[PDB]
């Protein structure tokens, strides 16, 4: 159980929960991204697959954890700061930032606050790429809405599974993120939706870093050609970009195919110890 490596610590005003499986071990530390409204509970097998070989960090956002609760608004230029904050009083210098889906906003910001030095590289995993699409459009708008977030997240859950009888994946959805509430998935919608705004696109915010460094994005979802394209058109521009398909069946990866998740980040941390 990853509850063996599970700390708590007061970040600025807030006590914040996070793992740190404290290996005794050569850099970088392997940072790894919860998105929102979930805790580092989506990582438990992904920490399995990496936990011998890496130090393992998990931050969990002001809120989040295993007794969520209702805090101030923030944003992700606050997760990033609390990300620093714990990366500090741990003593830790380098890191491979690791994101799932919209913990993406977070893991460019670090990459630009920290520096190239400290964060070499980063891997994104499934983060929808492209500005918002009618569909995801409509999710965030009712997510947002006080009498409708509920049914967001059932419209959410139904795309992020795709068909697909996961049981992992199911027991993450159903289970795991059970007690989180209209406190975190209201604020969700609203900073996903500025984020998108301001920043255009995932893309355009990678793209915009003072200093560009190796990313790569692996990914399941969406599985349609037109999404594989502006992957590879990007790759294609970005000699720093790359990217993969990893044919999982659901939107979470670090829980279907953690085995595949793990391969890539051990490519990108060897890279980073070899100078
Ligand atoms: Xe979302």
């Amino acid at each position: 159980m990853t509850d063996t490596y599970l700390h708590e610590t007061l970040v600025f005003d807030n006590k914040l929960s996070y793992i740190d499986n404290q290996r005794d071990t050569d850099g970088p530390a392997i940072l790894l991204l919860p998105g929102w409204c979930h805790d580092h509970r989506v990582y438990k097998y992904l920490i399995q697959e990496l936990d011998a070989d890496f130090r393992v960090i998990v931050p969990n956002w002001r809120g989040h954890g295993l007794s969520p609760s209702e805090v101030p608004d923030f944003g992700y230029q606050e997760q990033v700061k609390d990300a620093l904050e714990i990366l500090d009083q741990l003593g830790v210098e380098t890191f491979l930032p690791v994101s799932h889906s919209h913990g993406g906003w977070v893991l460019v910001e670090l990459l630009e606050q920290a520096g190239p030095e400290r964060a070499p590289r980063g891997i994104i995993m499934d983060w929808l790429m492209w500005a918002p699409k009618p569909d995801f459009a409509k999710s965030l708008t009712l997510l947002k809405d006080p009498e409708r977030w509920r049914e967001g997240t059932h419209g959410l859950f139904d795309v992020w599974l795709d068909g697909h009888d996961e049981k992992r994946v199911r027991h993450h959805l159903l289970e795991e993120m059970a007690d989180y509430g209209y406190d975190c998935w209201g604020r969700s919608g609203r900073v996903i939706e500025d984020a998108y705004g301001r920043n255009g696109s995932p893309m355009q915010m990678m793209a915009n870093l003072t200093k560009t460094r190796p990313i790569r994005h692996i990914f399941s979802q969406p599985t349609e050609p037109e999404y594989e394209k502006i992957n590879s058109d990007f790759a294609e521009q970005h000699p720093w970009f790359s990217y993969a398909k990893l044919g999982g069946p659901t939107h979470f990866p670090a829980i279907d195919v953690p085995d595949r998740a793990a391969v890539h980040i051990r490519e990108f941390a060897t890279a980073i110890r070899q100078g």
